[PDB]
């Protein structure tokens, strides 16, 4: 029935806790409680902009909420560690299970997705660095529709790039709320609860919950 | 300039911290924590169902939002200590200058207008409840436009409800997010910032930002 998977890139595939240790680097003893905010307005900043019809891209939108974390924090944060911090997430490893499962994927011949909020030189960067990047037939941002999720515009454009109808792709995420959206659009899904967390009560549920890639490549 | 005064209710005229101690005696303990994480999911599944296109009143979001936050934290909520805790809403004590200060504006001439989350009933029950009924023209809710902040058809209807252009009125809110949303509307907005929290960077500035009610009065 599936014949292609959509993957959602940062806390999916790739492992952002790596951002933690540099950002405790610039500001020693701060690092988590830096992370845990950036990450939380990174989200309601693209949420926020979407429902005002006010789109700016992630690279955008990721500075601002870095500098409202710092401001927020009472941190001095100088233009240098700004993008220092920023260019954290193009040096992202995958988890351990990741880059196997991904090959035996591709052997089952499955096309492969990516639809993540970087621009697709980003999206690029990550996975040519973990040496992943001839695992993936597709590299999609959401920035061509200038909106985010889970505004629906985005997952039509994951339909339309794999040329496939929603019932045969399966959507993989991390995020229950985005597991959440896709589910609404149609996309039978997957949600990668690697830590134990609860669904989000918004009336749906996900097809299958798994701990990790590991029994993706056993559904199949 | 200014014929009338748009204001949120939770949080700017009326003090959410009650339900704290509530929370504390339904939960002797994990008060704090329930409400920071009750408050925080009753605000992002606003925000998603409407990007979804998937709403529900803000009383079923309030209860969705409160079960989840009890799964996550692991306690046990039955039915009726829902309700209690969801009841805690109908009750908030206003600020100490809210009263004095919703009087003077008043006596000004001023049209002056709730706009909310909750049922107009639910909104009537606040008010009524701390005797400031009589001191509002208008008592608006989202409901009718299926939609939440900061979606602009919540705004529009705030203009249609008080029979002025946007820019004859005065929004007044806690929320930076909502200042923020308000002021890519066209309201000029003035910001209460009782506790000194920074303003949100998604490209806006509140018109005035003061500590309190206090401050609303003497505009005039």
């Amino acid at each position: 029935y599936i014949k292609g998977i959509a993957f959602d890139l940062y806390g999916t595939l790739f492992d952002v806790h790596s951002v933690v240790g540099r950002c405790d680097e610039a500001f020693p003893g701060r690092g988590r409680e830096i992370s845990a905010l950036w990450r939380q307005k990174q989200l309601e900043y693209t949420w926020l902009r979407s429902l005002m019809n006010r789109y700016v891209n992630f690279q955008q939108a990721t500075e601002d909420a870095l500098r409202f974390t710092c401001r927020h924090l009472g941190l001095d944060l100088d233009a240098r560690t700004r993008s220092t911090l920023c260019d954290a997430y193009l040096r992202l490893a995958p988890f351990s299970e990741v880059p196997d499962s991904l090959r035996e994927l591709k052997r089952r011949g499955l096309k492969l997705a990516i639809l993540s909020n970087g621009s697709p030189q980003s999206i690029d960067a990550v996975v040519s660095h973990a040496g992943l990047r001839d695992g993936f037939d597709h590299l999609l941002s959401v920035d061509p529709v200038q909106v985010y999720k889970p505004d629906n515009r985005v997952y039509e454009l994951a339909e339309q790039a794999l040329g496939l109808d929603r019932s045969a792709i399966l959507f993989v995420a991390s995020n229950a709320w985005d597991a959440t959206g896709a589910r609404y659009f149609g996309f039978p899904t997957c949600w990668i609860n690697r830590t134990g967390n609860v669904f989000e009560e918004m009336g749906q549920t996900p097809d299958w919950e798994v701990t990790s890639l590991r029994a993706v490549v056993e559904l199949f």
